[PDB]
């Protein structure tokens, strides 16, 4: 049931994000959900398409791109009315890295226990929807500009994988890879590692 | 006979609009063959890859390279004897979204009825290309710039699926919606809506 | 056997290029790791995904990304020490260009030997970890700036054909087609034909 909800988490979070950047560049409403819609999902689909999953969740499962559309319109409206509050693009990548490296790497293990599958496929999970995000918006993405960013996203599925390993249970191994994973991005923002 | 029409017609308006930009950006002849074939034929094999249709019709089907090509040296040899004339860039690229909304909607029925995979993956075929071409061209694609464009897009894919839905024979279906969508993107354009 | 060595050799070549690329763009350890990975694994992972080989060789086969890794790795650490020695990033691409051009046209006819399927998938493998490169690093790509990059690509590829065609031997076959792929680089480069 972790995984079912870490992929909701990732994808509001994601969303959020998409949907910030949005803003931030003045697109209006419907720019504003295309950002939002492909940060969110784009992660999901890749994942797919590298692990011969097709269609991919993310363009078959309703809930799924509802909850893109919705947290994404969410987001315009608020940032409509409150146009001088805090945008925490940042802090909303780093939980939706946290929940896509956890439940990418449960996806991929369970097509393979090939370590270097586990680890690079969760993390192309993870950091892809904002690696589009950033192409899309025509500047370099994060995973080149944040030292720590796709390494942690590596970590956190890294972890996913050694503790699948040592047969932790599933719900405990995605919630310990979620947690290490959002906890190093923490502490790369909040102490000016990059 | 036409979902195949809309396949050449998509694939000469998409490889002017990609040649038409590289000859705005300065490119010589092959730079601008490369820019053509690519926006041609990007949004086929990306909805082709979706669906897991592998090869890609793209690739394995002569005539469409082939039609990507000529129509992209059509147009580079038009414009390098001509370079005063107007280059309707968003024009070829809106008559190419109509011929791939429908035909791409209509490729995404036949794998399966889901409406969420019919609407995206049309979409997805009928921007690909130019979000392909706008990447390349170091620029901020379309689906960003112009608020009512991808949200045309998945109008049209939509009234695919519906016209789809209603038991509308699949010619009637694929003009209906080829024509909704370029007749949106006209009105966009000619009334100043972005 | 060849082709297993080229394999390598479009790993580490790559691998160098995006290395070069993240160092000129001021980029540390991590980063220049994540450039020089994306560049080496690139083109094999389109390309795998275009023929339908899930999960692709580069997320599975060790030897491969332990490869891009170790290459990424000495770069940064060459340039670190050797600041003011010249960066050979086009160079290190050419080489790339003709060990991917090469194995990927090969890999391709292993699928069917239709020469569209094989020239650009072949070519797309051979630009394909460059084009990656240089979009995350937000600029136009060789393939448009360069007036005879991706055309050498694609004769690389097409000169593999032709000699697969005629029943050349897959060594013989892989070598000329990667020297003329090379060598046309060369030409290009050193008599400022672009
Ligand atoms: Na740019
Ligand atoms: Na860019």
């Amino acid at each position: 049931i972790v995984f079912d909800i870490f992929n909701y988490i990732g994808i509001v979070a994601f969303a959020i994000s998409g949907a910030i950047k949005a803003v931030k560049k003045g697109m209006d409403l419907l720019g504003v959900l295309v950002l939002g819609f492909s940060t969110a999902l784009g992660g999901g689909i890749i994942s797919n398409l590298l692990l011969g999953k097709t269609p991919p969740t993310n363009l078959i499962y309703y809930p799924y791109p509802i909850t893109a559309f919705l947290a994404s319109l969410a987001t315009f409206v608020f940032y409509r009315i409150f146009t001088n509050v805090g945008k925490p693009l940042l802090y909303a990548d780093a939980i939706g890295l946290g929940a896509f490296a956890s439940s990418g790497a449960s996806l991929a293990y369970s097509v393979s226990n090939n370590v270097i599958l586990v680890v690079i496929v969760g993390a192309i999970t993870a950091v892809g929807g904002g690696v589009i995000r950033d192409i899309l918006s025509n500047e370099v993405p994060l995973i080149l500009t944040r030292e720590f960013y796709a390494t942690t996203a590596v970590i956190g599925s890294f972890v996913y994988f050694i503790a699948s390993d040592l047969s932790v249970p599933e719900d405990v191994a995605l919630i310990v890879s979620f947690l290490i994973t959002l906890i190093l991005r923490i502490l790369a923002m909040e102490l000016k590692w990059e």
